[PDB]
């Protein structure tokens, strides 16, 4: 009854807590791991952002949720520049491979792309980008504080082109609230958002294993 933004936040609250408290991310943010582990995270993130942004491009071109799907949010290119700095060269592009979690995640994003599934893509968009614009700011700060990571290797978290972020988020939620969705599309979107958080928790679990 309070609009889609609120329903998404409430709907995914428990899944958010599970991802945030994963052993890998918990250890990362409290200073127990290192830049190597952060780097492995960001390499997996490059694979799934690449897939997410192909799906965004498809859905944006279809005409669905256009104002929400702001190209300033695109991360794949800044992320690759971060990885170039973290790894010291371009070597990582041909070394990295998708964890099992990331294979499932990418596969689903590729399904959304080729189906041009607007509702599903909005879900995935919200789970990643609003998180980047939220908890990601804390992540960036702790990578600097605990591990001495150069801010220039955290371009992913900076969102060049965006100034006031709370305002940006507020407007993001207004756009969510204003999307024209049938009951079936809204239900599909909410279920997808839970799956997005599920994939993201498993990315952390698989990083935790090796
Ligand atoms: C893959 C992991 C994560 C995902 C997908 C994610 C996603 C999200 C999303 C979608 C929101 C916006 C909720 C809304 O307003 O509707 C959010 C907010 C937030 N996240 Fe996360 N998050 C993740 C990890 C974390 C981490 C590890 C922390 C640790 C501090 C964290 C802290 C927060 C906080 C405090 C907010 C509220 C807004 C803010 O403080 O800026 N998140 N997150
Ligand atoms: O606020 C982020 C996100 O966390 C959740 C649980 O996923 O709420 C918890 O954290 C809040 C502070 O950030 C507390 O206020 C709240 O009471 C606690 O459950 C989500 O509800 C929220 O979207």
């Amino acid at each position: 009854t309070a609009g889609l933004a609120v329903e998404l936040k409430q709907s995914t609250a428990q899944a958010h807590e599970k991802a945030e408290h994963s052993t890998f991310m918990s250890d990362l943010l409290k200073g127990r791991l290192g830049v190597a582990e952060f780097t492995r995270l960001q390499e997996q993130a490059w694979l799934f952002y690449t897939a997410l942004e192909q799906a965004v491009d498809a859905v944006r071109a279809s005409g669905f949720a256009e104002s929400l799907l702001d190209p300033a949010l695109n991360r794949a290119e800044v992320l690759a520049r971060d990885l170039d700095k973290l790894n010291g060269s371009s070597e990582w592009r041909s070394r990295i491979t998708a964890s099992p979690a990331v294979i499932d995640y990418v596969n689903r994003l590729e399904e959304i792309r080729d189906n041009v599934d607007g509702p599903a893509l909005v879900a995935h968009h919200y789970v990643r980008y609003l998180g980047d614009l939220s908890g990601g700011q804390v992540i960036a700060r702790m990578m600097q504080r605990h591990y001495g990571v150069d801010p220039e290797a955290l371009g992913f978290y900076h969102f060049e082109g965006i100034a006031k972020l709370k305002v940006y988020k507020d407007e993001y939620r207004e756009k969510l609230n204003n999307l024209e969705l049938s009951d079936e599309q809204r239900e599909h979107l909410l279920k997808e958002a839970t799956d997005a958080f599920v994939f993201n928790h498993q990315v952390f679990a698989d990083l935790g294993k090796g």
